[PDB]
């Protein structure tokens, strides 16, 4: 039996401003930084040691990862950063005020974009100044894996290969894994690991700043799930 | 070799091709004919000056051995080699090990054509506790069991081939590496579908002959400039 | 930038530097001054347009945190990061955790100077069963025990730094990658000795300032074209 | 099996052995006899139930091909394979490509004994611009030029073999991997000296037969429990 630990990053500066973020590379707020430190201290007090840490390539998640590791006396743990763990891309909604958006397109269309499993947002123009295609951190990837907008379903389709190639093999080799990522990428992993239906997954809550522990059997089936 | 070039090679005849048995993920060896095809392909790559910086292959022996022979015969057995289940042949389900002629007799030509190549229909599945299930092969011991297939068609094969293109092959090309991919009919057809932007309808007619090096000349964005067989 | 550049950053003051203690492999934290030094360096590199493709650091927290601060303050925390024991500070043996002044009072000024600055004089060795021996730190649990030292001089530090230059740092530069190395006084001094071609007799006089980015312009043979501090 | 086992295999006869030519880093092929020795060793490993999780070899074709044959004849060609210059044969300098009798004529009979029986005496070095210099070989193009030697003795061979033990082989064993190492007389001898703790005075007399699997049973600390030829 192996334990697998997830941590979702806390508040960003754009959450505080009520802005859609997606793949925009925004900084944690002071509150979000404290949440990361509190989470690392909790893992330390319960004696959680890690052999490898997986994160996204977005600064708010990487910094959360580093804070959690440092506050639990294991900043030496190897770290792999991957676009496959990025937040869901929000298309042309990125950078927009959620209130101003609901007032422009209506409360109902906004609810769809945020709460529908397989409804894509309005897509971002491929050569927009704030398109991910212009971001150097994706330069080594074929351009067509850089999305112009995602929902949770498409987010899952690109998270899952990283579970299959890196996370699950690490667990099966005996490694104690930390995953430090985002609301929707962690929600995608949880849907797969726990076998949650399409109908139920959009309602699954993953709190920010609270370590989530899975206990898995030799076939990676969930035996225990609890928040630290 | 003025442009960035990518080379594919499909392995030659296997012992089960000669016996007319469905193979799929069963780990059968090359026939002498298939061994000769690999050597002739390596000599052709040598004669035309094809140097590689990395080689990708499946974890099925017939493809790995093809890869090794091609490298040796072109004087570059030192080239680093990555083996991945994601480049395996399609899984043939319960049909693995059966005679193709007897299967066509029992079920009819058209049903056999659908099992051979479909974008929407799976072969009959192989029971997970069968003695020859891939779940029992230690080369997949570090994969979740739900990743190890019980049967696949071309669409499902593509869906597990593509992440390897996204994570390993395409980054290698974009980094400037001259890539060799030595694999199987269906996994190479899956890559070609994505590389060439072929529709779900049209990929059903894409044929890739055994033992003939296939060269793509790609531009800076990995679009096909030219495609030809050596 | 017009040429291929290699950047070194030595971490700033630690909480043990302020208190005049030998540190070695003890995993001490940066002081407030050391943290500010790392931010100022990242700002400098940001202002001068230094982008990195890969970052190398030790497994000691003060160096990793320096590396992370520098990347964050130059808008590139996404850069891949490899941590290795081979970039650790020189192990100071039994002197680790001792006060340098009280050590000089006990053994004399010259002996502490020899321990600090002799190229090939080992410090007194730390017993392998000591609670603060590196053999008990789980970050070295995946290494054979006989590579975990009980004490080091600069000569043996170079002997274990150099393979990491040969296997990882130099191949990265040669592949075209813009490299950051965030480490310690003795491990960077070791790299400098090799890169610059400094004699055994001259290296103990080489100073590497803390928290100041050091830039090597290199040619295609990794020979120093120019060395300057940012 | 019972404990953690590590298997070495020295490649069999090369085409230069019957000509009595010093080989070193020259990339010579296995003879038909050498090919048979590899197949028989793989057959022996299969019969005795030796499964591998990872295989390490040099970047010289005769060792890589031995490694591939051993894996294939034991039904495990899928095993991941890492090729490294650090497992190359000892570089023989200016003696490479020369007859052992013709060497006695140009240097004298006693001087040849020293070059083949002294732990720490270098052979005459090969000029870096020689037609048959390793510096011209593209398999080392991704490495700093000074790791490619102009000639080596066993001591210098051990100095560049040992980091690969420390970085790759021993961490694999310590993680639970069943390791195969397919390499050369002097690089395997270097490994044996370190693993077994053999002195400088005794190691030059250590014989490693060709084509004969060598098995180490190691304990959790990588201490030898038993060493035996299969």
């Amino acid at each position: 039996h192996m334990e697998l630990v997830f941590i979702r990053h806390g508040q960003s500066e754009w959450n505080a401003k009520n802005l859609f973020t997606g793949w925009r590379d925004v900084k944690l707020s002071e509150q979000g930084l404290a949440e990361a430190a509190a989470a690392g201290k909790k893992l330390k007090e319960n004696g959680y040691e890690f052999d490898i840490a997986f994160t996204s390539v977005l600064t708010r998640a990487i910094k959360t990862c580093n804070i959690v590791l440092e506050e639990s006396d294991q900043l030496f743990v190897p770290q792999i950063k991957t676009w496959r763990l990025n937040e869901r891309h929000y298309g042309r909604l990125q950078g927009l005020d959620k209130k101003q958006t609901a007032e422009k397109y209506g409360d109902e269309q906004v609810r769809i974009w945020r709460r529908s499993y397989d409804t894509l947002p309005p897509l971002l123009d491929k050569d927009d100044a704030f398109s991910a295609h212009k971001d150097r951190r994706y330069a080594h990837l074929p351009a067509d894996v850089v999305p112009d907008g995602e929902n949770l379903k498409v987010t899952l389709e690109r998270v899952l290969p990283f579970w299959e190639d890196q996370i699950a093999p690490a667990i099966l080799s005996g490694k104690r894994v930390l995953v430090a990522a985002h609301g929707n990428s962690l929600r995608a992993l949880a849907k797969h690991i726990e076998g949650i239906s399409d109908e139920d997954i959009m309602g699954l809550e993953i709190p920010t700043g609270q370590p989530l522990v899975y206990k898995l059997d030799d076939n990676l089936k969930v035996i225990e799930k609890f928040y630290l």
